[PDB]
């Protein structure tokens, strides 16, 4: 009809669930009718402004690295690693802080990180046991910011997760990303943003969204859960290919 | 309706392509109408036979390890190092054959295979160009199977996709595998398929079949192909997790 086909079309072409198709144009139908004649200007203003709306506050996709402690963890291959790296190297050129890094992924898996660790002239930790990662700890008593790798597997097992959850303590000075890949099928984040309701992920990070034809999936999960994202990975090159986006910001990129 | 209603149920559960569904069912009232009345007990059987009829033949899923070189390559992450040191391991257990290793993933990411090479005794040689390549592959001139690993990134960028053709020129001698994980969404494996049919990919490898829900869109893909899948990864122990699947197989597994 009238701006609400301009938006309809806008709409289909983000992978977004159908539902919230539907729901987004009757919430401007109704601005449209309670408001004030939806003009084929601020269409765009009020659809992003809604479907803004329905993802996390503004305020909890910022928080950008502060607590000593970093911990990234999620989906095997995502880029847990390579996205770690990316933020020491720069919260070091950046901030120039104290880099410092704890690696949990004992189960070959683990020299890639102490080269990189190595050139950045940075102390890595490999812990096995709690305790282990605890000894860490103490030796970074008088560090900045300490980045903590951890392995990745298949959080479906029960098993992996409590054993994260056995590792890295969680303190109240500890900062957790839950790294998945905007490459991810959505029924299948939706099972493993589950999987770690045990466990306290303050942020996302959603990485290769530079690999995805659509960044519909990830505004699903989004889009009904508390969590902001802290940082999207948008590449490979380190540690130019990383980046942070707000949820007006992450729906202008949707929108394609 | 008559059997016809317990397999849209079932149908509906795989991930499968929305039409697909449709068509299956057409075919299935058709059958029922100018065949022989259908009885809830060859539903499933005419069910899988169709689906089946959509997926390359059966002959498409085999040709296991046969030529002195084994390529794998795609997708960033999906598990090319990790199958490919599966693979080798196999046709060196069962089959006690020769394994020669030679890593074309030049841009740290490389040391992980020198020492899995080391682990089994094999050589393993690393190559920057095609000319390297090549000496590389004399060198084995009298070795039984030589399985190359590629480095991967976004072939979206055309560069990366010639550049994979420029340093493994493609001779007739060598098995290419796509490897693609199942994890994978759909209309994104639907790009880099199109972007690797400049190469000659002569079997798929889809991996995790163990993280991702549902193994529709695995399904999806292969029915709009000509090449069935060669094994599929449902693991990360090494060599246990890699397994062959058939047509008819893949479906049964697809049918939850
Ligand atoms: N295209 C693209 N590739 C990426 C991105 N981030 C990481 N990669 C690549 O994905 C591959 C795997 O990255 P890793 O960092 O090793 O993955 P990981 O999560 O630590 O892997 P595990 O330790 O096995 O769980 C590498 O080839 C990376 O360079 C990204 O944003 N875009
Ligand atoms: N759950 C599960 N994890 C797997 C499977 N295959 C590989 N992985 C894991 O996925 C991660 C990445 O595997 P890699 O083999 O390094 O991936 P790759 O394709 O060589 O990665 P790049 O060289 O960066 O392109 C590792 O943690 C693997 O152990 C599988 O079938 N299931
Ligand atoms: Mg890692
Ligand atoms: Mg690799």
């Amino acid at each position: 009809p009238e701006p609400l086909r301009k938006a309809e079309k806008l709409l289909q072409e983000t992978g977004i669930k159908e539902s919230t198709k539907t729901n987004t144009l009757k919430k401007l139908l109704r601005f449209s009718v309670e408001a004030g004649g939806l003009t084929e200007e601020n269409v765009v203003g009020k659809l992003q402004e809604i479907l803004c709306d329905m993802l996390p506050s503004a305020d909890k996709w910022q928080e950008p690295i502060h607590s000593k402690y970093i911990v990234l963890f999620g989906s095997t291959g995502a880029g847990k690693t390579t996205t770690l790296a990316k933020l020491a190297a720069i919260s070091m050129l950046e901030k120039h802080k104290k880099i410092a890094f704890i690696t949990t992924d004992t189960y070959a898996a683990v020299e890639q990180l102490k080269t990189y660790a190595e050139l950045l002239q940075a102390p890595l930790e490999v812990c096995y046991t709690k305790e282990e990662f605890q000894q860490a700890k103490e030796l970074f008593s008088e560090y900045d910011h300490v980045f903590v790798d951890t392995a990745g597997r298949n959080f479906k097992d029960p098993q992996y997760i409590d054993e994260l959850k056995e590792t890295i303590p969680f303190e109240s000075s500890i900062q957790s990303f839950l790294v998945l890949s905007a490459t991810a099928k959505y029924e299948d984040m939706k099972h493993i943003v589950k999987r770690f309701s045990s466990v306290p992920v303050n942020q996302y990070i959603f990485t290769k969204i530079d690999e995805t034809t659509s960044l519909g999936s990830v505004f699903n999960i989004l889009a009904e859960s508390k969590i902001g994202v802290g940082f999207m990975t948008n590449g490979q090159n380190v540690p130019e290919d990383i980046q942070t986006v707000s949820p007006l910001g992450f729906v202008r990129m949707l929108c394609r």
